[PDB]
């Protein structure tokens, strides 16, 4: 009796496992325009992903993984609020049944198709397992999707996603190149939280892009076709992978941008 997204098994459940669920620096969260902080002190962001080295795709009965090679800084962030040089390790989504769900973070109660998270670690730790540990130990890049136009440089994503069905199953996954989800803006709003998944440890500096990227119809289609089972089960849509807005607490929100 696994965590999930089922009715058994979802979001509500999770904290009689992992009770950090009801902590204190939670996410995601609603974001509220109006009540964000402008803070001029706030540095553009870098994303230096020219040396991205992608690895393999992973079905992992959650999500899909798109791994890199963190072993050298190859594609890092830095600048915004970060301290130090934070490493790609992965990329993922979550996204919904329907166009109007799927979001993890929400903007002014607005919940968006699908959101994209670049997970980076803080290079002083080390690695990703000592890195989780640390109250500034990842910096998630988040991205929000809409339906519209296409977005090209996903194409190569979704035409693999065949090959990981199920959960367990990966693929090679060489040469992606992650500049082409990326908006044209950086503008972004950013605070403390958490990994949004179990085991919800408290340790991520949250950068959120105000820009959304639009995805066509056909290809969230093709996300909506994973399954959360393992091959040999009984098939379940993987779909509302998202865990809902947790209470901001005793956070402020700043925006980069005026
Ligand atoms: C590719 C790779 C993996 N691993 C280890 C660490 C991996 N892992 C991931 C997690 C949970 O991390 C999360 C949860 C939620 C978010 S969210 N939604 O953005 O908030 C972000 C990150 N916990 N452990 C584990 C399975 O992949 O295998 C490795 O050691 N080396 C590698 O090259
Ligand atoms: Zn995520």
């Amino acid at each position: 009796h696994h965590w999930g997204y089922g009715k058994h098994n979802g979001p509500e459940h999770w904290h009689k496992d992992f009770p950090i669920a009801k902590g204190e620096r939670q996410s995601p969260v609603d974001i509220d325009t109006h009540t964000a902080k402008y803070d001029p002190s706030l540095k553009p962001l870098s994303v230096s992903y020219d040396q991205a080295t992608s690895l393999r795709i992973l079905n992992n009965g959650h999500a899909f993984n798109v791994e890199f090679d963190d072993s050298q800084d190859k594609a890092v962030l830095k600048g915004g609020p970060l301290d130090g040089t934070y490493r790609l390790i992965q990329f993922h989504f979550h996204w919904g049944s329907l166009d109007g769900q799927g979001s993890e973070h929400t903007v002014d109660k607005k919940k968006y198709a699908a959101e994209l998270h670049l997970v980076h670690w803080n290079t002083k730790y080390g690695d990703f397992g000592k890195a989780v540990q640390q109250p500034d130990g990842l910096a998630v890049l988040g991205i929000f999707l809409k339906v519209g136009s296409a977005k090209p440089g996903l194409q190569k994503v979704v035409d693999v996603l065949d090959s990981i069905k199920t959960k367990g199953k990966s693929a090679d996954f060489t040469n992606f190149d992650p500049r082409g989800l990326l908006p044209e803006s950086l503008d972004y709003w950013t605070y403390p939280g958490s990994l949004t998944t179990p085991p919800l440890l408290e340790c991520v500096t949250w950068i959120v892009l105000k820009e959304p990227i639009s995805v066509s119809s056909e290809q969230v289609l093709k996300f909506r076709k994973l399954n959360f089972n393992g091959e040999g089960e009984p098939e379940e849509l993987m779909v509302d992978n998202w865990r809902p807005a947790q209470p901001l607490k005793n956070r402020q929100i700043k925006a980069s941008f005026k």
